[PDB]
């Protein structure tokens, strides 16, 4: 697994990158990603030991290039970054953050969220997650406004450069970074 994910000037996308396969990141509404005025065009390809590069640069984890206005960010996970974490049992919120007393321990997070109301999720199919105002949490790689979200099963969450998938069970997680954690792995 290599997905990628894009981050510009707040817009974020993602593209699963297999084997073979060529992609274009551009202002054209007819590239694989689309962003506007990012004065920039890269190319997606693997060189000939099958590496991922943008324009001949091996992204490895994360490859940063200026673009009109803001740095373009390309974060590659791989299946190495990938975890699954059981819910809590009995207590209605988990949280994810930087602190030694956060459910899960991530130390490249700037500050903590909170995942909540996961105990009836069987039935509404969904759960919450809490923000702070200085904090971006992108839903379906759709930045949200609201401090609150709701999030059901099957999204996908970043932030602050971590992927997370809403399941009935738990959650999935990719992460480049370590991640310490007091709840089971699945
Ligand atoms: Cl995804």
């Amino acid at each position: 697994m290599h997905k990628l994910i894009i981050k510009y000037n707040k817009q974020l996308k993602m593209l699963n990158l297999r084997d073979g396969k060529t992609y274009t990141i551009s202002e054209d509404e007819r590239a694989d990603i689309t962003l506007k005025s990012l004065g920039e065009v890269i190319h997606l390809e693997q060189n000939n030991q099958g590496t991922w590069q943008a324009n001949h640069t091996s992204i490895n984890k994360v490859l940063v290039r200026k673009g009109d206005l803001d740095d373009i960010t390309l974060q590659l996970y791989t299946e190495a970054d990938y975890a699954s974490f059981a819910y809590p049992s009995i207590q209605d919120t988990m949280t994810i953050g930087p602190n030694a007393y956060d459910d899960m321990v991530i130390q490249s997070l700037m500050n903590a969220i909170i995942i909540k109301d996961f105990q009836s999720i069987q039935e509404s199919q969904y759960v919450r997650i809490v923000h702070d105002k200085n904090t971006d949490v992108y839903i379906n790689y759709e930045l949200q406004e609201q401090l609150t979200n709701k999030a059901y099963i099957g999204d996908h969450i970043y932030v602050e450069g971590i992927w997370l998938e809403v399941q009935a069970d738990g959650l999935n997680v990719l992460s480049q970074n370590t991640v310490a954690s007091s709840l089971i792995r699945l």
